[PDB]
């Protein structure tokens, strides 16, 4: 069963502006996604301090980058606190509405592409080198979902029957076709000792079979 969503209409002008725009650096999608991860990995490790039930899901925190040439995705896994279904549909894009309009003020006042992360919507800078994200997710007290887009104005949800989490966020970007330099383990090294070097987990970039 799967249910199909219009984004609002401010986010999908988001999507269309990454994806249109003229903008070289897109390396920086990396840098934002794991900041993200990093975030959700603060969450969780700070409600575990009094609750420590919360970790029963899972007492790693760490953050994967998985290349995979096959499938041409690169996958973001954490263990962080994750989403329910409502961050997924409601909560998430309630608060990236008016990121969105800052972000867009601040371009036409001449900011560049690579601050959307100061407005809170850095998730959507994955467009910059994807052209469809899938994201796992497992939130203590809801359900595992898969939730998808390749922009155009609609996302799906649904319940994912793969592999369980246990509890934590899987982004996993398909990359367009002359974006692949980002299966490249040099090239994800440098991306990472470059804009994520002093992140307070452990990154772990596995390699290609
Ligand atoms: N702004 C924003 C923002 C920050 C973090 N995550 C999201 N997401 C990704 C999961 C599903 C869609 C919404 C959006």
């Amino acid at each position: 069963e799967v249910e199909t969503f219009a984004f609002q209409a401010e986010i999908a002008q988001l999507m269309s502006l990454i994806i249109n725009t003229f903008y070289s650096n897109k390396e920086i999608f990396l840098r934002e996604l794991i900041s993200n991860s990093s975030d959700a990995l603060d969450k969780i490790r700070y409600e575990s301090l009094t609750d420590p039930s919360k970790l029963d899901s899972g007492k790693e925190l760490h953050i994967n980058l998985i290349p995979n040439k096959q499938d041409r995705t690169l996958t973001i896994v954490d263990t962080g606190i994750g989403m329910t279904k409502a961050d997924l549909i409601n909560n998430l894009g309630t608060i990236a509405k008016s990121g969105t309009k800052a972000f867009m003020e601040a371009l036409q006042a001449g900011a560049d592409i690579s601050m959307i992360g100061q407005f809170g919507v850095g998730f959507y800078s994955a467009y910059l080198v994807a052209e469809k994200v899938t994201v796992i997710t497992k939130h203590n007290d809801d359900e595992q979902y898969a939730w998808e887009s390749s922009a155009g104005g609609s996302f799906t949800v649904r319940t994912d029957t793969g592999e369980p989490m246990g509890r934590g966020t899987k982004v996993i970007l398909h990359l367009k076709e002359d974006q692949t330099e980002y299966l490249e383990e040099r090239r994800i090294k440098e991306i990472v000792k470059k804009h994520s070097q002093f992140i307070g987990y452990p990154i772990t970039l596995f390699v290609e079979k």
